[PDB]
This record gives C-alpha cells, sequence and structure tokens, in this order.
C-alpha cells in the first residue's frame, strides 16, 4: 500500500489541478451571463462550493461532541484563507481593488468584528442562528447589489463549474487518502496527523481554486473567494457548529482573524494586495501556527 498511496496522491493532483481550473473557467462565464462581477460569483457560488468541506467538518466534529474542534478549524480557516492562500495568490497575481468591491469588503471586516465580539463568552445556539441568517442576508445582498431558455453556452459553463467542483472534490479526498497511507509507511501513526492532513483536505479545494484565479489574474474573483469563504466558516461553519453544542472561545485566533481583516480592508482601499502584501501575509500566517503551538 505504497505505491498505491503515490497513486491516489498523483491522481489528486490531476483532479485538483484541472479541476480547479475547469471550476474558475465556469464560474467566470457564469459570472458573465448573469452579469455580475467576478467578485460577487466568487463570494456566493464558489466560496460555498470551497468552503463546504469545511462546514461539514465542523458540523459533524460538534455533532459527535468535539466542539473545541469545531471553531478551532472553523476560525483556523479564515486565517488560513487571508494568511496562506490569499498571501501565495496575491504574490503571483497583484489585486487591484475596484471602488464598489469596498462597501463589501467593509461588510466583511464588520461581520467578522461583530463574531469576535459575541464570541468572547462563547458561542450559543443563539449566536449561530443569528450569525446563520446574516449569512444568507449577505448572499442575497451581494447577489443583488453587483448586478436562458436553451442556450449551448450556459449549459458548457455549468458543466465546467459542476465537473470542475467534483474534481476538487473527490481529488482533495484522493489527496489525503493517498498521503495517509505513504505516513503509514513512513512511521508516522500519530494521531495529529490524521488531523492535520485532513485539516488541510479541507482548505486544499480552496486553496487550489483561489490558485487557478490567480495565475489567469482574476484578483476580484481570488479576493470574492477568501471573503466568501471566511463569512461561509464563520456564518455558516462555525454556527451549524454551534446549534449541536455551546463551542468554547478562542479571543486570541479572533484577534488575529480582525487584524488580518483590518489588514486586508486598508490594502484593498488604499494601496493593493500585491506581493509584498502577500508576503506579510504569509509572514503574520507563519508567526502565527507557530506562536499559537
Ligand atoms: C504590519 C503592518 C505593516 C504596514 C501596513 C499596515 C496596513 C495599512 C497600510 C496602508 C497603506
Ligand atoms: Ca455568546
Amino acid at each position: 500500500m505504497v505505491i498505491l498511496g503515490v497513486g491516489y496522491f498523483l491522481l489528486g493532483l490531476i483532479l485538483l489541478y484541472y479541476g480547479s481550473d475547469w471550476f474558475v473557467l465556469g464560474s467566470e462565464r457564469i459570472a458573465r451571463h448573469f452579469n455580475v462581477s467576478n467578485f460577487v460569483i466568487g463570494a456566493t457560488v464558489m466560496a460555498i462550493g470551497t468552503s463546504l468541506p469545511e462546514i461539514l467538518t465542523s458540523a459533524y466534529a460538534s455533532y459527535m461532541h468535539a466542539p473545541g474542534i469545531s471553531i478551532g478549524n472553523a476560525i483556523g480557516s479564515c486565517i488560513c484563507n487571508i494568511g496562506l492562500v490569499l498571501g501565495l495568490s496575491a504574490i503571483i497575481s497583484p489585486i487591484i481593488v475596484d471602488k464598489n468591491l469596498q462597501k463589501n469588503i467593509l461588510v466583511y471586516l464588520l461581520f467578522v468584528i461583530f463574531a469576535a465580539v459575541i464570541g468572547i463568552d462563547g458561542f450559543s445556539w443563539i449566536d449561530g442562528v443569528v450569525l446563520l441568517i446574516l449569512f444568507i442576508i449577505y448572499l442575497r445582498w451581494t447577489v443583488k447589489n453587483g448586478s436562458d431558455k436553451n442556450n449551448p453556452s450556459v449549459v458548457f459553463s455549468l458543466v465546467l463549474l459542476i465537473i470542475g467542483l467534483i474534481g476538487v472534490l473527490v481529488g482533495a479526498e484522493l489527496f489525503v487518502d493517498g498521503a495517509k497511507k505513504i505516513a503509514l509507511a513512513l512511521d508516522i501513526s500519530d494521531k495529529v496527523i490524521g488531523f492535520t492532513l485532513v485539516a488541510f483536505g479541507t482548505s486544499l479545494p480552496e486553496l487550489m481554486v483561489s490558485l487557478a484565479a490567480a495565475k489567469r489574474n482574476l484578483g476580484g474573483m481570488v479576493l470574492g473567494n477568501v471573503i466568501g469563504s471566511n463569512i461561509a466558516d464563520i456564518g455558516g461553519a462555525l454556527a451549524v457548529g454551534s446549534l449541536f453544542m455551546h463551542l468554547p472561545a478562542e479571543n486570541v485566533q479572533m484577534a488575529v482573524l480582525v487584524i488580518m481583516s483590518l489588514l486586508l480592508y486598508l490594502f484593498a482601499k488604499y494601496s493593493k494586495i500585491g506581493r509584498w502584501q502577500g508576503i506579510l501575509f504569509l509572514a503574520l500566517y507563519i508567526i502565527a501556527i507557530a506562536s499559537l503551538r
């Protein structure tokens, strides 16, 4: 079970490589038909596509009585998205943000701040419902604010979007499956490896898709996907997980997240999310994962 591990591994990379590229092309075309910006389609359709493994993970974790995991993995992804994902994407393709996109980003900053404030004592099922509503309020607002019978072109767009999404979701669980077989053959029979490599497996569709878009200089789409995913992780993953059990409090991760969200706001308004900014986001990401033990 070693060449099978590599076989699963390399196959996963193939389904993640092309899958994310099709998911981006499908999304870009869909945005053109629904007559919305690359940002809007990234903060809604794309976000929910890549943020689904994060919602299902949190909800299940809190279901089987592991709440500290459900929240720790919920916020840890938001930081991973601004730190690793956005950071890497900005180095590849610097992001100049439009002026109609900043109202959206400001809303994101406030929503994160709102989550941090009510998340000091912890997270009730009350907080969950509140945040769950705000999520939907955000979605219908993002689509509306920035805005057919038998069309062969639209169909092709949906094929790219659906096959592309199936590709990255399958490729991610082939990535993990293969890496686990390799790790086992390597001597790593520890248990945090069975949550570290899987936590990375949930952020893997998000990382790949954002990189695929970054390669095609879709800075707006990249930004939308980061913004949308974090809200889907907080307004959705963090919220749904709180319906089962009372999630604990992490006022050090939330603090860091607000900082990275604040920096994102300032960069996407008075400057840009370019290469040096991305380096900083990466720097803040590595002085975090090391200083948070
Ligand atoms: Ca509370």
